[PDB]
């Protein structure tokens, strides 16, 4: 194990000093990876130094600190922003508002860094790759966009606030990023990512369905209505809600036409209903009989058959995750979010080298290691009861040829003697 | 039962009754209650509330006794393994519910002061729609507009607010994902994680009807409430057996030893693989001295 954990990374002068993890990274051979020996290896490096002034260094500069430290920062922010949306604001910031907008100022210009590191479009190419990142952007461009407008006359910081309150909701559920690195947390997210195109599917023909009930309500009542734009709204506002459970049981089946006297008030007359009234509830019924009991237990079980492969794969993925994940935080620096100023104004590892004897060393234990792994494979190939049989067979129909030779021959000698 | 220097070997063995462990807690809780309940006025309700909390543990605590049922104990096993399932599942319920919750009460009520209301708040509305209610009332309020209503005059309501037009889409995908993505989810992982569990549930309760027949085995006979006449006075599993039937026993288990591996060896000596490679051996030898005979034939016929 040790000596394949050596020969796994060590620099290869001959093919530009790339390990074998980089290699197989860069071909995205996921099974490489996710093999036990890569996988220790990778433990080992997520623990830096521990793997349980050199006493702050190393556990300074092991990237799990770091990871917890800028997962700290980011919570901190969190609790600052709901602090500050939830409270009311005066005209001018607060000091828990400057904070918070220094924070994602500089964390763009981290973002913008770690794009540059002429090749500029081959990176935003590779950037483009995750994901998450484009919608961290997104989101700073809207926050950006808020902030300029909440500084402006009244008519507008309402405006703005109202852009702030929409944007915590994606600060608030990119913890998912940061759950990732659990090791049974980052299936689930993954499979929770996957079904949503099942979900879609479904969503269409709820959809269709919705929509067919809600205009129908909506014309069968109200002969006499002007177009204006509410006709829109009421079609899907009332049957969406009854999936969840609400039935709107004062307004089924109104009374409409009767003597309804009440108590405590003088005999009222109500109108007279109107025409194919009763055709409304007949509705309502099948309706219900859809939505709610043959889409949602057809969409269950599709979970159901979809559940295994969707777990193999996505376990497989985030072993292969784990890799860049570890890499990233390596790079980064110390200082969190809140203080990377500092550092930025001051720019203003994975392999170890190995000395020529051990190098010798790990090409003959790799040559051995082929030795054993044909020798092994030919012991496997010819111990197989299909070549047993077929050698048996081919030996015995010679035996036979053989056999009757002799048998010819022992003829003729009959006459000989 | 703790009592029965080796002191500190006994809790350690004690805590793997997970169980006894919080009945002890119980107990103490109990006890706190019952101290607190003979004070002075202003402390008794506070003692009856402990003891009406206290009471929900020992209404649970019939699980244990029902572990000697075959069926039930295997169910409570499964029961206890799946929470691990839930939690995860709880975290991410809660990171939405959060979400829809703070957006929602900041979108309202700008001019609102701390004070402690808006933490309940946040969390008290969202949970309930989980279950299906989802507070028609005052999803969109008119707000602006006339209502004369009846039997009264005429209200001017107040103009709404900015925004006010986007909770209600809010509220629709948070349902969509809380209701239908991830209980769904959940129960796929049950019915993934039934069968494995299920076998390991009836092995290890097959496992644990000894402990507990030999626990009840060793208790006196009078119930709790009378038992401290019995640590007053305080104040088999295995038969012995003759010289005879230990040789007796000793010899039949030789003997089964005997049957045991010849079964094994005549079992091993009919296997397929063993008897193609018997022939395929057997085979190869026979075909040599076929050919060696078949030289040798060419010699007589010179001979003769
Ligand atoms: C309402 C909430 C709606 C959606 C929240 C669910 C989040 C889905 C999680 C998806 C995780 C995922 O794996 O996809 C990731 C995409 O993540 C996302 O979907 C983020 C989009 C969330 C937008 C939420 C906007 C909220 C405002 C309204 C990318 O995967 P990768 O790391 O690039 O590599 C994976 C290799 N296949
Ligand atoms: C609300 C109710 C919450 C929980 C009630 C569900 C009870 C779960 C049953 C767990 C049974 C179980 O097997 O775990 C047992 C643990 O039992 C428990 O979880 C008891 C904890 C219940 C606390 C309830 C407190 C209520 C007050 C609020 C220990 O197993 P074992 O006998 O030591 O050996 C088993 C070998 N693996
Ligand atoms: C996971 C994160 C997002 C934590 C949860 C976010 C908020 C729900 C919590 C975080 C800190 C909490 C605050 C901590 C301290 C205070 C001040 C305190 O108000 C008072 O001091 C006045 C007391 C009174 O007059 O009653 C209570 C509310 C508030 C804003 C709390 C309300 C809810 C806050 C913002
Ligand atoms: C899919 C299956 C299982 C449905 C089971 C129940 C339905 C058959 C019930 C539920 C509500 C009922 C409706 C409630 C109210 C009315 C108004 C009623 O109107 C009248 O008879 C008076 C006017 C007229 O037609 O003369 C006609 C039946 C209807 C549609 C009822 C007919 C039967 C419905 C659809
Ligand atoms: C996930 C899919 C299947 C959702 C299906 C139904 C939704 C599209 C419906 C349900 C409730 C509806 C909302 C109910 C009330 C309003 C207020 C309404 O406000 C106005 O148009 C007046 C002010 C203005 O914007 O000019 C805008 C639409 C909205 C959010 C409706 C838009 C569509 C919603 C979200
Ligand atoms: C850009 C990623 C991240 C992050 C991601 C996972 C864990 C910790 C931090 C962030 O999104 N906000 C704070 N700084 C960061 O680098």
């Amino acid at each position: 194990e040790q000596l394949a954990m050596k020969l796994l990374t060590y620099e290869l002068k001959n093919w530009s000093n790339a390990t074998c993890l980089q290699l197989a990274v860069a071909a995205k051979h996921r099974d490489f990876i996710a093999h036990t020996c890569s996988q220790m290896l990778l433990t080992d490096m997520w623990m830096g130094r521990l793997r349980m002034g050199r006493k702050i260094y190393e556990f300074y500069n092991a990237p799990i600190v770091k990871f917890w430290f800028y997962t700290l920062a980011y919570i901190g922010y969190l609790m600052l922003f709901n602090y500050i949306v939830l409270v009311k604001m005066e005209r001018w910031p607060s000091t828990q508002e400057w904070i918070v907008i220094s924070y994602i100022f500089t964390l763009g210009i981290e973002k913008m860094r770690e794009i540059l590191m002429g090749k500029l479009l081959q990176k935003v190419k590779v950037w483009l790759q995750e994901y998450w990142n484009v919608t961290d952007l997104i989101a700073i461009l809207l926050f950006s966009v808020g902030m300029i407008l909440r500084l402006q006359d009244q008519p507008f910081r309402s405006d703005g606030r109202v852009i702030y309150c929409v944007n915590i909701i994606y600060w608030y559920i990119r913890l998912l990023d940061i759950f990732g690195v659990n090791k049974y947390l980052g299936p689930y997210v993954m499979m929770i990512g996957k079904m949503m195109i099942d979900m879609m599917y479904f969503v269409i023909i709820m959809l269709v369905v919705l929509m067919s009930f809600g205009v129908a309500r909506q014309a069968i009542l109200f002969p006499n209505e002007e177009p204006s734009w509410k006709l829109a709204k009421n079609i899907f506002y009332m049957p969406y809600w009854m999936i969840y459970g609400e039935v709107f049981a004062d307004q089924i089946d109104p009374p409409c036409g009767q003597n309804e006297t009440r108590e405590d008030g003088k005999t009222i007359q109500l109108p007279p209903c109107k025409t194919g009234a009763w055709i409304v509830p007949a509705i309502m019924a099948c309706y219900l009989l859809v939505a709610n009991i043959l889409l949602v237990n057809l969409l269950i079980a599709v979970f159901n058959n979809t559940f295994f492969e969707v777990k193999s794969i996505s376990n497989q993925v985030w072993k292969f995750q784990r890799y860049q994940l570890i890499m990233t935080f390596h790079e980064r620096p110390v200082l969190p979010p809140p203080l990377i100023i500092f550092s930025h104004m001051t720019m203003i590892g994975l392999k170890l080298f190995i000395t020529d004897d051990e190098l010798k060393k790990v090409h003959d234990f790799e040559e051995q290691c082929i030795e054993e792994y044909f020798r092994e494979k030919d012991d496997r190939f010819n111990s197989s009861n299909d070549e047993r049989i077929r050698v048996t067979s081919e030996r015995v129909e010679n035996m036979s040829m053989r056999l009757e030779e002799v048998n010819e021959r022992e003829h003729s000698m009959k006459a000989s003697l």
